[PDB]
C-alpha cells in the first residue's frame, strides 16, 4: 500500500530512542533473529511468519522488558504503540496481512446458523455437497 | 497436489450415505451456503475461510447433527473423519492450506528466546532493527 519507508519511519524513530537501553550496537555475537526467518518471510508461509514475530514482540517480549528495565518502560511502550499500530495498517493492505483477516461470508452463515437453531443445523447438513462443490473450486482456482 | 477428484471422492462417498438422513434434496428455498461464500474462497481471505468453514463443521455443525439424529450418529462421524483427513492433505499442499501451518524458524527463535531467560529478553530487543529492516524485505518483495 505505498511508500513505508513512509510507515516504517516512525517506527524506526521509535527504536532509536530505545536502542540505548538494550545494547547500541546489538547482541552481536550470535544472533536470535536469523536469516532462517526472512526465509520464512519470502516464502508462503510468511505472513504466518510475520503476524506470528509481531505477536511475540507485543506480548512476550515487550512487557518483559518493560519489567527487566523500569528505566525503559515508556520508551518500549510507545515503541510497541507504534508496532501495534503498523499491524493495523498492514491488514488494511490486502496484500500484507491477510492471513490476520476473518472471511464476512463465514461470519454471516455462522450467525445465520445460530438464528436458525435446528433448521440450522439440517440445513448446513443437507448443503455438504454445495460445501463440497466449493472446496472442488477453491483446489481449481489455486 | 494433483488428481482429487480422487482426495475428494472418499468424503463425496461419505456424504451420499449420510444425505438421506438430512434432507434428500437439500435445503432447497433460501440456501445457508451462499455464493458470498464462493466469493472468498477465490479471493484473498480464501485459506483462512476455507479453514475456518472446515473448523465449523468438525466442532459446531456435526457434533449437534449427531445429537439431533442419532440414528445419523455413525455415519456422520465417518464424515467428519473423512474431513478431518482430507484438511490434514490439504495442510500438506503449500498451495491449499498454507495459512493452518506454523513457521518452524519463529518456532525456534521462540524456543531460545525462551531459554536465554533474561538475555532473551536483551537480544530480541537490541536486534528490533534486524526485524524491522525484515519487515521492509517483506513488505518489499510482495
Amino acid at each position: 500500500c505505498d511508500n513505508f519507508p513512509q510507515m516504517l519511519r516512525d517506527l524506526r524513530d521509535a527504536f532509536s530512542r530505545v536502542k540505548t537501553f538494550f545494547q547500541t550496537k546489538d547482541e552481536v555475537d550470535n544472533l536470535l533473529l536469523k536469516e532462517s526467518l526472512l526465509e520464512d518471510f519470502k516464502g508462503y508461509l510468511g505472513c504466518q511468519a510475520l503476524s506470528e514475530m509481531i505477536q511475540f514482540y507485543l506480548e512476550e517480549v515487550m512487557p518483559q522488558a518493560e519489567n527487566q528495565d523500569p528505566e525503559a518502560k515508556d520508551h518500549v511502550n510507545s515503541l510497541g504503540e507504534n508496532l501495534k499500530t503498523l499491524r493495523l495498517r498492514l491488514r488494511r493492505c490486502h496484500r500484507f496481512l491477510p492471513c490476520e483477516n476473518k472471511s464476512k461470508a463465514v461470519e454471516q452463515i455462522k450467525n445465520a446458523f445460530n438464528k436458525l437453531q435446528e433448521k440450522g443445523i439440517y440445513k448446513a447438513m443437507s448443503e455438504f455437497d454445495i460445501f463440497i462443490n466449493y472446496i472442488e473450486a477453491y483446489m481449481t482456482i489455486k
